[PDB]
């Protein structure tokens, strides 16, 4: 039975169960993953809000120090160009990334959306023709089975996950790996079937629109922002569209139950439905860099388009 | 069917038999790089293109004995991976090489048949492909997508002019978008015929998604032989972005005044729904780099243009 959300723990909501499965919020965690920093600012001033406890260490400035400037005054550079590339009123899907050179911390990748009058800002360190030459072979693939194959190997070799499934939905919204390239030893999950509620209907919505989520340590601590709430609103802070947002400890402790340290997926989407998804494991820790999480992001869209072709090719 | 090539004596082309141009086999490459042809097998190099000598920086003869294996050594295995017996002629491989001759060189090899086709071009060595996708995607209708296509192709080229050209269902074409430099003529909302791209055109551009003109006043460079020693026949060179391009589409850009072009096919429903289409004023040769990115772009916009359709029917 689809039921609306509770309200977050940090408002009083209840904790999360096999019962109430489909009702966490998800979306509003009021905290991220601990391998890059997030600041919110004022749409229109640019006056930062919201950070992560962490912010400091990742931009090397004390607190009040960055909530005191205006993002004009913190990225002089970048702040006329976000302002024209995320106009008021623009989706909150539509992203904009800049690399920054910032003294202490070395190269940044700079994430940046907006969600109403509210920037979120998304920090990460950052660092041949693989992709061209994946493009051509996914197209030359003859059939379905053998693009899943591809693809999966593809993944796989670009990123060196321990393991690459293809994991296709049903119209009862059940799942299916129908294709994995994993690593020696691993046992296989290829043709097995999961129940619908693994991936429960809330996070299924969530995974049509905002196309690449990612666990880097199934059991670190999410960081808090501060304050919890948008100042704007008193209200939650909106982080679907965030990679950095934490993982609901739901979610990480099947993670840690299966033996994975490390998660990621990109959402296949065809005809406005989530088709399938290119589920990754590592059995340890591991962060993906932002632009190597680029690649893959493409290869989401390539793979969105070619399984329409194939599919056509078959009736 | 198909008149045959020029240089097997085949009649000139006109405005009276548009249709039936080879334009797959005329024998010959634009200048800016250099072509090499080879067998499947041996990697015995059949045809070059007379012009190797100043990209490879070989003596003549030496190549057209050699076999890729000691020219190309860490290369010719992966080939051969890559590109196995019975692909597509759609299936492309690439790599940059370090070659002694030439700073760095693109690679870019298909088969067709018993066929390699290798094709040498000078290379080099952010965000702008990534923005563009999201940029794609959150445009509200076919419109702004049209014209965020438009307006970021030219921001990553500085081509003189992008359109997008959509085909009618007669192969009428229109421009519906359209980014320029100040002080250009403006093409947007003119129609032209279906014999502008002609059907055979139309075809290989189903195919082959990419396509350009460098220099509309530079003569093709003829490879040599001509015809492929393997079949005495006409080596296809539709695959090929070095491929000579039709001395009837030429005057047509020099008519225009355009010095170099360049189209991405746009493909929905294994058809040519339209194509991106830049102009240049003077002579321009995209790096290879440049252009995949374009390649890139062109199956987002058949992904988005899908997509962007089904929401108003
Ligand atoms: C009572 C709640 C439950 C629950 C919560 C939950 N699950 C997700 C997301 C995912 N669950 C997945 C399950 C699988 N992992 C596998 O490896 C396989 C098969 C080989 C299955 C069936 C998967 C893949 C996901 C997607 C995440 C990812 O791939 O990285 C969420 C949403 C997480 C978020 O947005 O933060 C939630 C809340 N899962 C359950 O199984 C029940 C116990
Ligand atoms: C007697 C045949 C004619 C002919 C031949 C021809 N045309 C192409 C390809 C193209 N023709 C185009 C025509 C236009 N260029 C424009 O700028 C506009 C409108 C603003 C039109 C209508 C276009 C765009 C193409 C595509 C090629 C490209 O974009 O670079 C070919 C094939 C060339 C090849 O494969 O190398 C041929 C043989 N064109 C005519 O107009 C008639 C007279």
């Amino acid at each position: 039975d689809p039921l609306p959300f509770f309200p977050p723990l940090y408002l009083g909501g209840p904790e999360i169960t096999t019962e109430n499965c489909e009702r966490e919020p998800i979306h509003i965690p009021g905290s991220i993953q601990p391998h890059g920093a997030l600041l919110t600012a004022d749409g229109h001033s640019g006056e930062v809000l919201q950070m992560s406890l962490n912010a400091a260490t990742f931009l090397g400035q004390e607190p009040t120090v960055l909530r005191g400037q205006t993002l004009a005054a913190l990225l002089p550079e970048q702040w006329p160009a976000l302002q024209a590339a995320l106009p008021p009123g623009c989706p909150d899907a539509l992203q904009y990334r800049a690399t920054l050179d910032w003294p202490a911390a070395g190269h940044l990748s700079l994430t940046v959306h907006r969600v109403g009058e509210l920037l979120i800002l998304e920090f990460e360190p950052t660092e041949p023709h693989a992709l061209r030459n994946a493009m051509f072979a996914l197209e030359s693939a003859p059939n379905l089975r053998a693009l899943a194959e591809v693809a999966t190997q593809t993944v796989r070799e670009l990123t060196g996950f321990d393991r690459v499934m293809l994991y296709k939905f049903a119209p009862d919204a059940t799942g299916e790996v129908i294709a994995e390239a994993r690593r020696e030893g691993l046992h296989a999950f290829l043709g097995h079937r999961f129940p619908a509620s693994d991936i429960p209907a809330q996070a299924r919505a969530l995974y049509t629109r905002h196309l690449l989520r990612l666990t880097a340590d199934t059991r670190a601590a999410a960081v808090p922002l501060d304050p919890v709430l948008n100042p704007q609103t008193n209200a939650p802070t909106p982080l679907g569209g965030a990679v950095l947002r934490a993982t609901s400890p739901m979610h990480m402790q099947y993670l840690r139950n299966m033996g994975v340290g490390s998660s990621l997926s990109v959402s296949v989407v065809v005809g406005g439905q989530l088709w399938g998804l290119i589920a990754c494991h590592h059995q340890t820790p591991y962060v993906l860099p932002p632009d190597l999480r680029t690649t893959l992001e493409y290869l989401g869209r390539l793979l969105s388009l070619q399984v329409q072709v194939k599919e056509a090719l078959e009736h």
